DNA sequence: CGATCACGGGG
DNA sequence: GCGTACGTGATCG
């Protein structure tokens, strides 16, 4: 009708399913249903005649026998060609994985197309509905939970201890301990909290709820407890409880009626952090500290009854600041919605691969246009293992002053002047063709190829928006125009990344070879100028390039380079664009996407380097901590190499922590389905033996121990570790722990693994 | 060696 | 749900 569509589903009634379009119309939810869409695959068959074999192959569902219901002769192009094939219409979504394998062995099917897009998602595209459209506003509902934890309990064991959510009305705490704060309501038990939030939520009725990391942890533990205690969550706007999907070899919640806007996927797309903590987060966007209170801090307060108003202070600031964090980063992933033509908890959720995916399926409906398939694990595996031919290795050493250059807006125009398409490669009878340089790949001018034609009004799009920005004196539509023009960037700059994404349907190495081969003559005439100039080139891949004017003041540089770059902007024809993208008063450079700088600000920045993770022992990541710290914060090697060599001795001489040396991983199946037993399977079984419940999520903490063969055999229960009998295994924390932290660093610098020693 | 298995965020 | 990440690095067998 009139309202913003800001999710769609469907559920089964009778057997058959319902689409529901979840709307917002001028302040009311509303629901709409439709009953007549029909799920369909294609079948291309060697013969019309064929059909009437095909037409009647059955399949089993539900304990009764799935047909074909309806089948229809059409129209459409597959890579840019006319094709006849067969729609077959199904009854319900769930019949399509049950009868698509039995279609396809058929011998007079040469194949099957479009036989694993989602109803809901095929509802979208099919009717030509895109979420997020209009100025509707929405309403916001941060959420968040404290729990009691111990190391390596089983998830869930602890009781939730606090539940806390904020919106504009302020941030509040819900708890069953007697707290003395102003925000801090106390009722009875852990049951009567849980009931509490459910009826916050119910009552303030949110649009959109934002957690971090609430699709693997507060959701999950929620509905834990929920189980435990015996009580319903009904958050859902049709009453229905929060819904975990398995999203990989991880968790995804939704809620139904609902957005569920978990922000660690996107800020962990959005910016570059070497740790995605809240604190972290809250601090690189919004530039003021956050105290963290740590999972032993908050039980020794709750069993210990004293400083919990600490805990509570910061189950508040946890809300307080998820709240505002998403308000920040909601605006781009609502246009991002609406450019792509898919749900915010879709998008939220997704690669930029996938964003691309579902816009090309969208259009290819547009243009009556069949989707090629997704790889078969074979050809994906084919695609993993392709060599690109045609970016050498960094300079090595210590550099000041640094000038970070971004070449990505140069890439959707080389796609677009040169018809870059896999329906466009290597055409028969093809009268006029581009010639991609060094590589040869041959792409066809007679038509515009799908993908370029989809850029060019991608571009033209985003000019348009420009120009209106320009010639608007309304604030309000020129910070909305600033969204939608910058989701067309990301979305634009995305199909070079595209093209060799292995699991694409528009997958094409030849297009994303030739696309680098053309690009490399910008690049190179980039290069060129800058030494002309007086600039080093101390790195160069695909995305950019960082540079220097060795020994030149700061600011002259700075004013050099954003010089150069409206020099060359002025230079480049259409809209090929060079972006200078940021200053550092220190960095150094590995390999491709591994280095480590710093800014102005005192700031590291690191890509492909640091090791902040639990099966990483506390020793080896303090020294590499350390060694950046000596290098960046000190513009010291010398001190970051006798770092290393002070640690190895240590080591080696008995004197490091026990506690520095515990690793941390987690069971992630039942002990019996392990097939290779890891250090962590070894001691998760000793603890089962000795009667513990191992189940998965646990997360087992061990130190490896002195002696012969696999680590497996030699490592023991943090808690069964005795210092007085006990003697951990200095060789191995050396080269299989600090050792690798450290050696790529250092071999920047001109060190092998075996120059950090004495 | 190829195969297998873990990480992130949260408490 | 017309589904079940990602890319990378260590250790087992
Ligand atoms: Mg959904
Ligand atoms: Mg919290």
């Amino acid at each position: 009708h009139a309202g913003m569509i800001i999710d769609a589903d469907y559920i089964t009634e009778d057997g058959k399913p319902i689409i529901r379009i979840f709307k917002k119309e001028k302040g009311e939810f509303k629901v709409e249903y439709d009953r007549t869409f029909r799920p369909y695959i294609y079948a291309l068959l060697k013969d019309d005649s064929a059909i009437d074999e095909v037409k009647k192959i059955t399949a089993e569902r539900h304990g009764k026998i799935v047909r074909i219901t309806e089948v229809e002769k059409v129209q459409k192009k597959f890579l840019g060609r006319p094709i006849e094939v067969w729609k077959l219409y199904l009854e319900h979504p769930q019949d399509v994985p049950a009868i698509r394998e039995k279609i396809r062995e058929h011998p007079a099917v040469v194949d099957i197309f479009e036989y694993d897009i989602p109803f809901a998602k095929r509802y979208l595209i099919d009717k030509g509905l895109t979420p997020m459209e209009g100025n509707e506003e929405l309403t916001f509902l941060a959420v968040d939970i404290e729990t009691l934890y111990h190391e390596g309990e089983e998830f869930g064991k602890g009781p939730i201890i606090m539940i806390s959510y904020a919106d504009e009305e302020g941030a509040k705490v819900i708890t069953w301990k007697s707290i003395d704060l102003p925000y801090v309501e106390v009722v009875s038990s852990e049951r009567e909290m849980i009931k509490r939030l459910v009826k916050v939520i119910r009552e303030k009725d949110p649009d959109v709820i934002i957690t971090y990391n609430g699709d693997n942890f507060a959701f999950p533990y929620l509905l834990k407890r929920a189980e435990k205690l015996g009580i319903k969550l009904p958050l859902g706007r049709d009453n229905s409880e929060p819904k975990m999907q398995r999203m990989g070899d991880s968790l995804a919640v939704e809620i139904k009626g609902r957005i569920h806007f978990d922000l660690f996927p996107v800020i962990r797309r959005t910016i570059n952090l070497p740790t995605y903590t809240l604190e972290a987060v809250y601090e690189a966007i919004f530039g003021k500290s956050k105290e963290k209170v740590y999972a032993h801090e908050i039980a020794e307060a709750w069993e210990t009854g004293k400083g919990l108003e600490r805990v509570a202070k910061y189950s508040m600031e946890d809300a307080k600041v998820t709240f505002e964090l998403g308000k920040e980063f909601f605006p781009m992933e609502a246009q991002l919605a609406r450019l792509v033509g898919q749900p915010v908890w879709d998008v939220s959720r997704s690669s930029t691969g996938n964003l691309v995916e579902w816009f090309l399926l969208r259009k290819a409906y547009e243009r009556n246009e069949l989707a090629p398939n997704k790889p078969d694990e074979r050809e994906y595996e084919r695609r993993l293992r392709e060599s690109y031919e045609g970016v050498k290795e960094p300079e090595k050493g210590l550099w000041e002053g640094i000038v970070s250059l971004d070449f990505r807006s140069l890439y959707p125009s080389i796609i677009i002047t040169h018809n870059v398409s896999p329906d466009t490669l290597n055409r028969e009878n093809c009268k006029e063709y581009d010639v991609a340089p060094q590589v040869g790949h041959r792409f066809c001018k007679d038509f515009p190829g799908f993908i370029p034609s989809l850029l060019g009004n991608l571009l033209e799009e985003r000019q348009k928006i420009k120009k209106r920005m320009k010639e608007s004196k309304d604030p309000v539509e020129k910070k909305l125009l600033d969204y939608r023009q910058r989701a067309i960037k990301i979305l634009a700059n995305s199909y070079y990344g595209y093209y060799g994404y292995a699991k694409a349907r528009w997958y094409c190495k030849e297009c994303a070879e030739s696309v680098t081969a053309w690009g490399r003559q910008y690049i190179d005439l980039v290069r060129r100028e800058l030494e002309s100039r007086g600039f080093k080139v101390l790195y160069i891949d695909t995305d950019g390039l960082y540079a220097t004017i060795p020994g030149a003041k700061h600011e002259e540089i700075k004013e050099k380079a954003l010089k150069f770059v409206e020099y060359i902007n002025s230079k480049l024809p259409g809209l090929l664009e060079l972006e200078y993208e940021g200053f550092y008063a220190r960095g150094f450079f590995v390999t491709k996407k591994k280095y480590a700088l710093i800014d102005e600000e005192g700031k590291i920045v690191t890509r492909g380097l640091e090791i902040v993770r639990r099966d990483w022992s506390e020793i080896a990541k303090e020294t590499q901590a350390k060694v950046l710290e000596a290098i960046l914060k000190h513009g010291n090697v010398d001190e970051a190499v006798k770092i290393v060599k002070e640690v190895t001795e240590k080591l080696s001489k008995y004197e490091i922590p026990p506690e520095k040396l515990v690793i941390y991983e987690q069971i992630t199946r039942p002990l019996s389905e392990y097939k290779a037993i890891g250090p962590h399977v070894a001691v998760a079984k000793r603890l089962a033996a000795k009667g513990v419940k191992v189940k998965p999520g646990m997360v087992i903490g061990y130190i490896v121990l002195r002696g012969d063969g696999p680590i497996s055999k030699r490592a023991i229960a943090i808690e069964e570790f005795d210092p007085k009998k006990h003697k951990y295994d200095a060789e191995y924390y050396i080269e299989n722990q600090v050792l690798p932290a450290v050696e790529r660093i250092l071999r920047a610098f001109g060190y092998r693994k075996e120059d950090l020693k004495y």
